[PDB]
């Protein structure tokens, strides 16, 4: 089926993180595509991708990047689609450079930013799912089931 | 018209920031409601607001708060709707971390600290709604084109 | 004996930290209960727990949480009992996200916050004990003995 | 009446912050004393204050200080009573760490940086005292109910 | 004369900072152009500016921006020319990290946060140009000697 | 051939980082020299080096240092040449001490600062190359080729 | 009398801070000199100052600077004398790290950011000199006793 | 010989750091004593130590502490002697809690603070030595020799 979400990431090294978004979208039966695209190192590849996303039928972009992380924000510069950003954890600064580079977007060019690392990738997929669920009742039901099961599965007392 | 976006904020002091979200939704003719809800001072108010938002017809909730800023994450805890979070100016760094570092399973789409984040939460809510509303999508396109076109070429 | 302290924590992964509070309460012969409850993922479970704590005879709640740590503060929102918060250390941000999410509570809803990690859990139990000792002379004596023994046991010179 | 809470602060400049603790205890009719004590400039004053607090009938000590803020932890070092710490505005980040990162064995229950922390230290002290004082417990319940009920529904 | 340095900045609000770069280049008689270019609001403007800079005869680009400050790194992404970056006052700490932490392969020579960084970006651009322009190199030597010589010996 | 770039570093322990600058300069066929010089511990050695750099025919200095990192800034104090600084990652503070000590130079004494760690060393060499390419067409061609190859070699999709 | 402490600072703008060191030394009747020396703008001035300090009869150097604050560490690099460092208000956090994180072999005894650090650098210099000067040691004892005794017991 | 420097530290766990101060003082033939004393956990032991230091013939105190590090500052509260502080690196916050707790002393109560960790301990001993050298010509000569040898021993080029 035609992708409605695009997962893009700056590098192969970002995939250990962004695969969590891929897995969750697949689990919720959301057709999507997964690509490597760098703002800083393949800027023209990014311009092409972002400019044509809407016409290609994408509804949400999930963008993961670390360091001087510009991929989500430059994606958002070229598309009117909602862009969600995932700060990939960095070696020295533990993703704080990633986070501030992504979240502190200027007024007029939004990126909805999630947690540093794998939890953020998962939440970007879940946030994308909640956006798509607004217009897709079957997906809304799947998402409801998924969230309810998460809540129901939290243990009640610790084991030693 | 019936609201399709809810703007909630932790206190009156958050309004200087969150009014920028209100103004933007109004500018794009997105019907919305604007309320004060405190996660810590009015937890039952928040539970009922977030639990009932979808059945009331809301599509997106924009939540802003300062300090430990529990409001956006706790709103997300109780609604299936997309929740967008605005850290209100530790300069909002405490708010930023308590909003953006949400656990896997409970997303808050987080925007910049302060007025720009508030404006952007409204624009992000607009881009979500635009996916299903062609007239709004065109107005949003116009808004974004005007932004780009209006940036001066040189400083005064 | 009926619990007078409740130790609650967001997850099983928080137990490596919060077990230090459990152990200290047991050492001081303070009857308590120990549960997993997440603000973000089991909010209704938390509302139930916090609302009924006082009527169930609890006097102090110790709440441990990491990340966007909301469990102590939301517990405090629903109970008039004193709530002590333990920031659990986080992977990327080393518990700074935990700490600021817990300590920076708005005026009107207190959480007494302890150190990041195991030392904080121990100190939350000790602070709970000092609160209970105000009205419990036998516990006050045990606590006095415990603190005096800590002080007496600090070595006087380093060994190589 | 004889004080059951002691508010101590590192200097006169801390009063702008700590007066919020004083005001709250007075509002709840909790008898208390309010003093300046410097861990580093008046260490013997602090030792004697903290050592003798319990025998003087104090139940809780609220300590506020800025900078390296040694006062709350050193107070806890010398008393068996619960000590609550208020970092006074590095924006109070230095104070926060020197108060909250106390070693195992010597607790300080730490509140928010600034005026809100001071108010909350008094409320936390009140919630401790309420465990043994039903009339105060009812006044505290009233205070918390008024807080919740008084939050506006929408911004002005 | 035709510009050999381009000063670009993210918005009008960056001018209070970046004018210090402008003033310094003028003082050293380095022909330059001074423009507003937004990485996020005018991405095509930036792509065309940076792609064409070398063929237009520019030798160095000085780029300043605040917030997430995408401008200097994205400029470097599209030009082979040296790009120098000025974080504009999170106090410019966000800007600093988004400028200085560029990946291997895409350098931005980063200067101090604020007005001093702007002045220094111009001086650094001057020191680059001086390598090939003896008259400028002598003027730069003079500028640096005057700086050193002019520092007072004692405070007033 | 006579060196046109000088790579200086505070210590042998800085070489694991600064060797990336050395390697890139060699790859681009830029003659250079590589030395250990500490601002804090061999200040007179630094004064000699920096004062004579221009007359020795150097065009760009790359200076790497960690901690209370003063080598780039003190080099810049004594030379009119462009000085590029590389913050070497530090144990406790992860190079933040290095970064702020290098980047926050006073107005009048520039240091062009690159990323913390190896990526910064590589980028200092690349920035030096772009400076030299302004007056050296053959090097400009090599640098163009190198950057184009970097962009062309970025993969398009992640592998699992 | 001939100076036994040198106060040096990076610029005139550091004087608002460093005058507190000057005032304290004067109060304790410690002869001293007060100068501007820039590590980065006047490196030869600093080299000569620090190299010759001991032979000129100085015993302690107090150095204050802001920003990257190279002055205290570079002073220590060239003198065998004790060097005390004052970070001048990134709020002085950059200065603090560039002063305190000196490598093994080249100490700077670092004081608090700002005016309090400056006062304390002078007091620390006084405590060093007092080891060999009984009259000063008594004046310092008096100063410390007056400090302790003068702290108010309660806030106004 | 009678100690003229006292090295005090909060705990045995601080000794891995503070032993570097001990070693350097011994190398420079500076008689000293080495003790464990905690501000937070043995405050009366600290009061006794600090109050009597001057009368016992100590000239300089070196105090090492981690976390909510109060030992140097409380030592300085009770002695007129110069107190040098060494922030011991902490697990979560990498010694930043240690550093700010020690360096940010109020006006009127100085602590001369050195680097986080072992380098700071070494520098506290060296700073103590430079203080003592003011009145001790033989030690001044030893210290001169030591610093000159450090400078002379810095290598000139890196090895691979």
């Amino acid at each position: 089926s035609a992708p409605v979400v695009g997962i893009i990431m700056g590098s192969q090294s970002d995939w250990e993180t962004m695969r969590h978004a891929d897995a969750l979208l697949t689990e919720l039966e959301i057709p999507h595509e997964t690509l490597i695209v760098s703002a800083n190192r393949t800027p023209d590849r990014l311009a092409d991708y972002a400019r044509t996303a809407a016409e290609r039928g994408l509804n949400v972009i999930i963008a993961g990047a670390g360091g001087a992380a510009h991929l989500p924000g430059m994606c958002a510069a070229w598309t009117r689609l909602p862009v969600l950003g995932v700060p990939v954890e960095s070696r020295a600064l533990k993703g704080m450079d990633s986070l501030l580079s992504i979240v502190q977007m200027p007024g007029g060019v939004p990126v909805g930013t999630l947690a540093i690392g794998a939890s953020g990738a998962k939440n970007a997929a879940l946030l994308a799912a909640s956006i798509l669920a607004l217009y897709n009742p079957a997906l809304a039901a799947r998402l409801e089931t998924w969230r309810a099961l998460q809540t129901a599965s939290v243990p009640n007392s610790p084991i030693t």
